[PDB]
Formats: C-alpha cells, sequence, structure tokens
C-alpha cells in the first residue's frame, strides 16, 4: 500500500544521490 | 562518497517501511 | 538546486509518515 | 513509535543533503 509506495520513493531517491555523487 | 552512504541508509529505510507495512 | 529539492522532499515524506503513524495509533 | 522514529531519521537526512548543497556552492 501507501508505505510500499513511499519506499518506491526513497529507493528512486537513492539512485539520484548516488547519479549527483558521480557527476555534479 | 557520502551521498552514496546516504543513498544505502534511504534503501535500508525502504525495506524498514515495507516490512511495517506487511506487519504493525 | 536538486539536493535542496530532494532534502525538501525528504522533510514532506516525514510528515507523510507521522500522518500515516498517528492514523494507526488513532484506528 | 518506529515510523516517528523513521520519520525523524529523514528530517535528519534533509539537514545533512542542506549543509552537503551548501559545502558544494559555497567552494
Ligand atoms: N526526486
Ligand atoms: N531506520
Ligand atoms: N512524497
Ligand atoms: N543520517
Amino acid at each position: 500500500g501507501e508505505l510500499k509506495a513511499i519506499a518506491q520513493e526513497l529507493k528512486a531517491i537513492a539512485k539520484e544521490l548516488k547519479a549527483i555523487a558521480w557527476e555534479k
């Protein structure tokens, strides 16, 4: 449910932070 | 580096939220 | 800019989690 | 309790990300 959708958002953010690390 | 460690923390939280969903 | 926008999103998720926690608590 | 503790952690990470964003900006 809701908490699963939030967990998916966190995993998407985790990928963004790793992309920022490796350039910006 | 730092941002990778934070991304790992977010992925660990995502797993906690999914565990909370499926019981608590 | 991007890190600041992600910081806002995480604070917003924290609010959302407290609302969920409360709804469960209340019920 | 647990969701509230995770909410605090996410707000703390948001602060940490703004500090990082700022350090990069400043440099
Ligand atoms: N995001
Ligand atoms: N946690
Ligand atoms: N969100
Ligand atoms: N943290």
